[PDB]
Formats: C-alpha cells, structure tokens, sequence
C-alpha cells in the first residue's frame, strides 16, 4: 500500500490538514481584511 497518503492525512504529516489550514488562514486573514476595509471605505470616497 502507498501509505504516504495515509500518513500525510493528519496522523503522520498534515498533507490535507495543511489544506484545511490554508483554507482557514485565507479566511481568517480575509476576516481581518474586512477590518482594514472597515476603515479604508469609511475614511475613503472623501478627500483622498
């Protein structure tokens, strides 16, 4: 058995847990992008 995929699933290596992270960090950082945006909008469309 090519148990590389079995290992790289969370039990040994992340491999997919790395993809779950990638999903979440994109989303968490995006959620903070909404905070930046919640400033770079309010202030903006003025005298800028």
């Amino acid at each position: 058995l090519e148990e590389m995929m079995t290992a790289c699933q969370g039990v040994g290596g992340p491999g997919h847990k790395a993809r779950v992270l990638a999903e979440a960090m994109s989303q968490v950082t995006n959620s903070a992008t909404i905070m930046m945006q919640r400033g770079n909008f309010r202030n903006q469309r003025k005298i800028v």
